[PDB]
């Protein structure tokens, strides 16, 4: 049902509706242009076909922003490469034996780098792997909204660590939350996770905390 389309277009004149087909892959631009009325149908053809000589002012505006936001991706993620970000994913997606070795090795010979990677391989579930002691820490840091936000995508077991580290009262309040609170985007939750991501890294900067690895 492409329909929502052909109403869009239906009221335009032919050469609004020849900028907007070029756009499109031709097939689809085809299925479009058979459903619009009978009477828009040959005009607009027309002006497709011409728009290479007419050329409207706008296009070159639509390329010229096209052409900046592609090329300035491009720069962003290009013009340097690697660092600690690509350390850790890399670290992550490394067998066992091998990470271990690795990150012995950085214990001894560089050890503030070996600190770097590991509060940058730290995700969310990592929690898990947190003693009580420093959940109780991180969660007198983190207020109630940006937890029970960060929750509501966790497993059982996740949240489970969690309420075993809060009062039995501040925990069934917390449950209530998450009961109550109902559709929330995958944006605000990740986010969220990553606010308590940053105070978890920065109370390990500090030394006032261990990530288990
Ligand atoms: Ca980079
Ligand atoms: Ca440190």
């Amino acid at each position: 049902d492409p329909v929502q389309l052909v109403n869009f277009l239906q009221s335009e004149h032919p050469q609004t509706i020849a900028v907007v087909l070029s756009y499109l892959d031709p097939p689809v631009a085809a299925q479009i242009l058979g459903a619009l009325p009978e009477e828009l149908q040959t005009e607009v053809l027309k002006r497709i076909a011409l728009l290479e000589r007419t050329s409207p002012e706008v296009v070159k505006e639509i390329e010229r922003n096209l052409e900046k936001k592609i090329s300035g991706f491009v720069s962003r993620t290009f013009s340097k490469v690697g660092g600690i970000d690509t350390a850790a994913e890399i670290m992550n997606n490394l067998d066992r034996t091998t990470e271990k070795k690795i990150m012995d090795k950085l214990v001894q010979e560089n050890p503030e780098l070996a600190d770097e990677i590991r509060r940058r391989m730290f995700v969310f579930e990592d929690i898990l792997k947190l003693d009580d002691r420093s959940i109780q820490l991180v969660l007198r840091e983190v207020d109630t909204r940006d937890l029970a936000l960060a929750l509501k995508g966790a497993s059982d077991e996740l949240k489970e660590k969690i309420f075993k580290n809060m009062s039995k009262r501040a925990a069934a309040l917390l449950k209530d939350e998450l009961e109550y609170m109902g559709p929330v985007r995958l944006k605000d939750v990740e986010e969220a996770q990553q606010k308590i991501i940053n105070i978890i890294r920065r109370l390990e900067e500090a030394g006032e905390i261990v990530i288990a690895r």
